[PDB]
Parts: structure tokens; sequence; C-alpha cells
């Protein structure tokens, strides 16, 4: 299409996470009527109020590492194009979910040593399907960090979401601000003296933590203006990830934290990773006839958007043509410029997906599970078409189907860029 309303997309993308919303207040100045007070009780078998936070994708646990790559992605965004959400009148509500995400965080940090990452265990989780509202019983606070039991992915993605609020909430209360920034050194602190990555179950088994302490380090920098962070990222990122034939997501954070490194350092060898990855991007990531950058099967779209992101805060201060026509191109094909003819964003644009695997929004239970979605998931970013630009709506189809916090992290970020460089 000749012409493409960003601005709508964006302000969706950012509604979509109240569908997530987890906790006694879920339901507070939530946009859909749908959704009410979930998982009240969380943290009750530690004697520590877990509450808050949000479901992870179309189940309800509340998984440690996506929770904090989701809330750093979107700081991130907000950070680099504020102008974006200003202009659009969305920075009032980006906010509102980005305190979400750290009142949930700071709640889980009791102590310095201490960071609980994941209420609910997933194989039962699964076994239900029915409103959060009324999924009753004990969920186990499985999972915590502390001075014998490493996290460092973890941990790191936290104390980047908690210093990216920091950076974009000090304008507006000071005091929460610096309660962020204290939490986010002291999980750091947690990350770096013991390393290892943390646990997601099978669900979210993490491979490296280098590049999440090297990205938390550059964040700290930035904010406090202390080079020790610096000397610490550079001893991390290496720990050969500097060629990354992948992209930006949940268990992969070495280009972002080489974009930040190039631009604090001005080093070559960050400039190299970068330019390498984008190089890879551009002519080896294979290419659906559609235009569609195919990295892999699962979350095909969060790929693609997530990668045109990183290309687009690269773009600020080194512009390039090729870059933005690329980036451009992934971002229309979701809004429905595809062989499909349909928006990928629920809610948006025309013929879009009716059967989303999301518990909530489906609003059936065992009695209709396989009925079009009852309610309207309104800006959620579904799995997307395989390498043939070919999409099947319907019930058991959960690759093309799936929903979730790291899906819609990346879009908000993209949507937010192309605002800016093609509004
Ligand atoms: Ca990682
Ligand atoms: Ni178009
Ligand atoms: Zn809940």
């Amino acid at each position: 299409a000749g012409t493409h309303d960003y601005s709508t997309a964006l302000k969706d993308s950012i509604i979509f996470f109240d569908a997530n919303k987890c906790g006694p207040q879920a339901g507070e100045n939530n946009v859909f009527d749908w959704r009410g007070a979930c998982h009240t009780t969380d943290g009750s078998d530690v004697g520590v109020d877990l509450t808050g936070g949000y479901h992870d994708a179309g189940d309800h646990v509340k998984f440690g590492l996506p929770q904090g790559y989701s809330a750093a992605i979107l700081g991130w965004s907000l950070y680099e194009f504020k102008e974006s959400f200003d202009a659009t009148g969305n920075t009032t509500k980006m906010l509102q979910q980005l305190k979400y995400f750290t009142d949930y965080f700071l709640k889980s940090h009791p102590n310095s040593t201490t960071f609980y990452y994941q209420v609910g265990e997933g194989n039962a989780d699964h076994t239900y399907w029915g409103a959060p509202e009324e999924q009753t019983g004990q969920r186990p606070s499985l999972y915590k960090a502390d001075p014998s039991s490493p996290a460092s992915d973890i941990l790191s993605e936290t104390s980047a979401a908690l210093t990216l609020m920091y950076l974009n909430y000090k304008n507006i209360d000071s005091a929460y601000a610096t309660k962020c920034l204290n939490a986010a050194k002291e999980l750091y602190a947690m990350g770096k003296a013991n390393q290892g990555v943390g646990n997601g179950q099978s669900f979210y088994q993490a491979t490296s933590f280098g590049d999440d302490l090297a990205w938390a380090a550059t964040w700290l920098y930035t904010a406090t203006n202390d080079s020790t962070y610096i000397t610490d990222a550079e001893q991390f990122i290496t720990l050969n990830k500097m060629q990354d034939k992948w992209t930006m997501c949940w268990d992969d954070m070495y280009v972002p934290a080489a974009l930040r490194l190039a631009q604090i350092t001005g080093k070559q060898i960050y400039k190299d990773a970068i330019e390498f990855n984008f190089n890879y991007w551009k002519t080896q990531v294979t290419t659906t006839p559609g235009g569609l950058k195919w990295l892999s099967n699962w979350g095909v779209l969060r790929y693609a958007a997530a990668e045109s992101m990183v290309m687009l805060v690269y773009c600020k201060q080194n512009p390039d043509q090729s870059l933005l026509d690329l980036a451009k191109k992934q971002v229309d094909y979701i809004l429905g410029d595809n062989p499909a003819n349909m928006s990928y964003i629920i809610g948006y644009g025309s013929n879009w997906c009716i059967h989303p695997h999301h518990r909530a929004a489906n609003g059936y239970t065992y009695a209709d599970n396989a009925k079009p979605a009852k309610h309207l998931l309104t800006g959620a970013l579904v799995g997307g078409p395989d390498q043939n630009d070919k999409f099947l709506d319907d019930a058991n189809q959960y690759q093309y189907t799936e929903v979730a916090l790291d899906y819609n992290a990346g879009l908000v970020g993209v949507l937010a860029g192309a605002i800016k460089f093609f509004g």
C-alpha cells in the first residue's frame, strides 16, 4: 500500500499487554473489559507478595527471562524513540505497561541477594484451559536466584529493564526511578558474582549470559557515567558471537549489546559485529516470495520485527537507506502487504487471525476451545506464515497462531521507529 497507518498499529501493539496483566490489579485501567483480577495469591507459598507482572503468552506462567527481556525491549523503544510515543499520544499508556513490569520486579527482590523469577509450573498450567480469573489453587514460586543459584541472563535483563525505567521515569517520579536504579545495580551484582544461565524448564532453555551481562552493563554506564561498567561489558561479551547469524531475542542479546558498545567505545570489533549481522540478513537470510525475511519457523514475524527494530535504532546515528528499506518492507508485510492479504496484528487492518492461541481471549473451556476466539485480542502479533507466505488460521496450528510478550516487545519498538523514519 502507498501509505500505512503506523500510528494506530503502535497504539494497538501497546494495548496488547493489557490482555496478559496478572494480579489483583490486572483489571485496573485495562482496556479489555473481559480481564479481571487473577492469581491473587502468588508467592504465598514462600511468604512473599509475588503478585503482578504478566502472563507469558497464551498461558499464565510468569517466566523470568522473557519477562525481563520484554520489559527491557519496551523500555529501549521508549528511550530511543520517545518522540514517536509523545506525538501519537501513547507515552502515558506505555509508561503504565512498563511500571506494571517494574513494580513486579521490585516486589520479587525482597533483599539485596534474592530474586524470584518464575511463578507457576509450565506443564501443569498448560493442562488448564479457561479464564485466568477462574484458575484457582496454588502456583509454586518455582525458581529464585541467590548466592548459590545463578541466573545471570535473567538477572541482567531485569537489571536493564530497571535501569531503562530509571532513565525513562526520572522526570516523572525521581524517587521511584532511583528505587529502580538501586535494584538494577544489585541484580547486576548478583549476576556477575555467580555466573550461569537461569532456569526456564523446557519452555525457555537459555544458552548464553555473557550477552545479557554486557547489555545490562552498558545501561548502567549510561545511567551512572561509571566507566567500570564498560570495562565489565567488554569482558563479558567475549565470554564466535561477534558474527551472529541470528537476531535479537530473549536468549540472544549479542547484537544489541554490540550495537551499544560500538556507540560507547567506538571500537572496530563491535562495528564489524553489527555490519556482519546486518549484511547477513540482507542476503543470507531466506526471503519468501512475498518479501518476508524468514529466519526460522517458530515466531517468524517476531524475528523479522526484532531485527528491523535494531536496524532502525542503528539508523538514528548511521542512516543507511538499504537498512531503512529492508526494515520498512518487514513492517509493511506485517501490516498487510503480503500474499495472504491479511494483517498479522489482531484487531488491526483486515482479515486478521480469529484463532489466537490465547486462553483469556478464546473465552471457552473444555465444554469449545476449538471455536473462534470470543474476545478481540487487539494488538497481538501472531506467529506468522510459512516460507511460502501461507497462513493457517485454525485451532491447533500453534506455530501460526501463537502470541507472546516477547513477540510484541519487538513490534512496539519497530513501529515506534517506523513513525520516526517513515511516518
Ligand atoms: Ca542470553
Ligand atoms: Ni504498502
Ligand atoms: Zn494472572
